[PDB]
């Protein structure tokens, strides 16, 4: 197989340049992130491993939402109003 | 219901200062993003809508993996070797 060709043909270059971050991280940045985890890169490409380069910050915020699960509709609205009041 | 009190009591201010980004976005930034979208803010608080303030870069990349369905193991390996060559 020709990895460089496949990368180009599937459009991956549009967001991934060799050394420069654009819409996506540079290939150097991705390569360095997977140092000692190289099998995991193949798993990532197969949809079988989580993103490790720029992981969604949902991981920090999502558990915080469990604290709001019992709130009433009035309490949720009040909370949202408080947030919105800033500005 | 008292939104400021609910916010204080659940520790939310630890990552959500009024005007300054910390581990999380400032309340001013969140409010700006949800201006005129209070309904979406409530949905978010209920765990029913993805984050919008700084939307996941992970969400841009995830659909791209569908480009690689039915590549063979050798092709996936070549693609990984190409990426890793930029370290
Ligand atoms: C934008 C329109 C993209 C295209 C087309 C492709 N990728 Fe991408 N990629 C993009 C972003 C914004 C990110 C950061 C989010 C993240 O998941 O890290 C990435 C990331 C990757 C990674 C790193 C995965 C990780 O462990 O975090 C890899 C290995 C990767 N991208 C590869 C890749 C391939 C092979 C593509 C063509 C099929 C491809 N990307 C397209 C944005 C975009
Ligand atoms: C760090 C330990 C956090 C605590 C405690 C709380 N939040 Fe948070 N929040 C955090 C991060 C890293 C992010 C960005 C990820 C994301 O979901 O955007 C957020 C985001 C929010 C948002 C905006 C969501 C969006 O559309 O972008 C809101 C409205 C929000 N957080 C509210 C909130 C509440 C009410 C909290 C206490 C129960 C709370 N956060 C705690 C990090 C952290």
């Amino acid at each position: 197989a020709d990895g460089k060709a496949i990368f180009q043909q599937k459009g991956c270059g549009s967001c991934h340049q060799a050394n420069v971050d654009t819409v996506g991280p540079s290939l150097k940045k991705i390569a360095q992130a997977y140092a000692g985890k190289e099998d995991q890169l193949i798993k990532f490409l197969k949809g079988e491993a989580p993103a490790i380069v720029d992981p969604a910050k949902e991981a920090i915020m999502k558990p915080q939402l469990t604290m709001l699960k019992g709130l009433s509709d009035a309490e949720l609205k009040a909370l949202a109003d408080f947030i919105l009041s800033h500005k």
